[PDB]
């Protein structure tokens, strides 16, 4: 009934609950969503801890090179990471067949550089496990334990298991989400948007997390405490995470801090130098991925664009900004006019009639996907904004960029095409970019090489 700390967690709060990996705790209080309160069964003492910290004992999830329900295409994100010396591995479950799992690890080829072999791991009726018919364990850790030593026709031998980073929990604290403005030292300025500023800080002195100030009047404080509620409800890995809010002007917003910076800014300059098609069409699947889930969450993002992609290690990307904009009161703005309405990226339906719907983000990431294949230059570049609505309505639309391949400037065009629901879905936008060069995610190795 025991569960096991699967990473360390630093006291928070005066009620919660410190503890190393590997320390062993009662869920004392299940009752909850994301914190559970429990008892330390080491040190004894008791409070509230974050639930995706732990895992039962003797379970899979106990496991630190078990990845779990994450994609193909996601592990080898980590894995071909550098430093990772070769054989570096993990195990989680196959997505082609419901119950195997999937063993996947790196590799060095002399000709064909790094990359990352796929071994799937077949569960028997008896409940056996393995790679190969002539080797099965009792459990994948037998298997991995065993691979651990020898490779055994593996492509090598398991040396190290996959590094990843503690991760988010949901929430500052247990009901914490309206936190006092004094719990936050805003430490270093990273950017100033044109409502509000975006900063470094500290929430409690203790955890490192990103602040949006909004200027006053910007927007409805009892407005945003309601649309607060429905944001706090989007959790997906390609979408920067909300944790707290303060309500009163000068609204404050805490969220997940990303290093790298705006995808607008890290696409210009050194940063994106050495990027190539493979790596911006990824950025663009993640992006798509991540609209996939606000799309079926039936959501609208209203403000979609490269300046509101966020990047992270590893070359991640997430969505941020969802929403907002269409708090913002300012009258030029509500009018989809001024100097501070992002028109080069509204869809004309949008400007014109505010109907503001996923069909409209479809076009935003249109142009955003200019923004990829074009080091962030500003689109319609010999076009000032008053005129865009104009051309465009008339039928006018960007052609191919420099060196961005044709079918990309079609898919463009498909984002782009006057009539909202001809423009295709992120769920699709996601499929298609996901598999351009000649790769579906499939193909794993056979068994035993050698
Ligand atoms: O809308 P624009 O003017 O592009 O500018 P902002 O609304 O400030 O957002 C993007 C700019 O601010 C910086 N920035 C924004 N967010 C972050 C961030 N974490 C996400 C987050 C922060 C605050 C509340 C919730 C989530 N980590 C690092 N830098 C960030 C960028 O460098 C960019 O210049």
């Amino acid at each position: 009934t025991t569960f096991v700390a699967l990473y360390d967690y630093e006291s928070r709060t005066e009620t919660d609950l410190s503890f190393k990996k590997g320390e062993r705790l009662q869920i004392v209080n299940n009752t909850e969503g994301d914190w559970w309160l429990a008892h330390s069964l080491s040190t004894g003492q008791t409070g509230y801890i974050p639930s995706n910290y732990v895992a039962p004992s003797d379970s899979i999830q106990a496991e630190e090179w078990y990845f779990g329900k994450i994609t193909r295409r996601e592990s080898e994100r980590l894995l071909l990471n550098a430093e990772n010396p070769r054989g570096t591995f993990l195990v989680r479950e196959s997505e082609t067949t419901k119950g195997a799992y999937c063993l996947s690890v790196s590799d060095f080829d002399n000709a064909k550089g790094l990359n990352v072999k796929h071994y799937k791991i077949r569960k028997l009726d008896s409940g056996g496990f393995y790679i190969t018919s002539r080797t099965q364990f009792n459990s994948l850790q037998q298997l991995v334990a065993y691979y651990s030593k020898h490779a055994d026709g593996l492509c090598h031998r398991l040396t190290t298991v996959c590094p990843t980073s503690k991760p988010q929990t949901q929430g500052l604290a247990k009901d914490a989400w309206e936190i006092p403005r004094e719990s936050l030292r805003l430490e270093v300025k990273l950017g100033q948007g044109c409502f509000g500023e975006v900063w470094m800080g500290t929430w409690n002195g203790t955890t490192r997390v990103a602040i949006k100030t909004l200027k006053p009047g910007t927007m409805s404080p009892e407005a945003f405490l309601q649309e607060a509620q429905v944001m706090k409800k989007l959790r997906h890995e390609k979408l920067v995470q909300l944790y707290a809010v303060v309500s009163e002007e000068p609204i404050y917003i805490v969220g997940e801090y990303m290093s790298k910076g705006s995808l607008l800014d890290f696409l210009k300059g050194e940063t994106g130098k050495y990027l190539r098609l493979p790596q911006l069409v990824d950025m663009a699947a993640q992006i798509a991925s991540g609209m996939a889930y606000v799309e079926r969450m039936n959501y609208v993002h209203r403000d979609l664009r490269a300046a509101n992609i966020l990047v992270g290690e590893n070359l991640v990307c997430k969505v941020a900004d969802f929403g907002l904009a269409r708090l913002i009161e300012d009258n030029e703005y509500t009018a989809r006019q001024g100097a501070k309405f992002p028109i080069k990226w509204t869809a004309p339906e949008a400007a014109l009639y505010g109907r503001f719907t996923i069909k409209s983000d479809v076009w935003s990431f249109g142009i955003l996907l200019t923004e990829l294949t074009t080091k962030g230059r500003v689109p319609y570049p010999g076009m000032v904004n008053r005129e865009v609505l104009d051309q465009v309505e008339r039928g006018y639309r960007m052609p191919c960029p420099p060196e961005c391949p044709e079918s990309l400037h079609d898919l463009m065009c498909q984002c782009w095409r006057k009539e909202p629901e001809e423009r295709p879905t992120f769920e699709y936008l996601q499929a298609f970019l996901e598999d351009y060069f000649t790769s579906t995610e499939p193909q794993y190795q056979p068994g035993e090489n050698l």
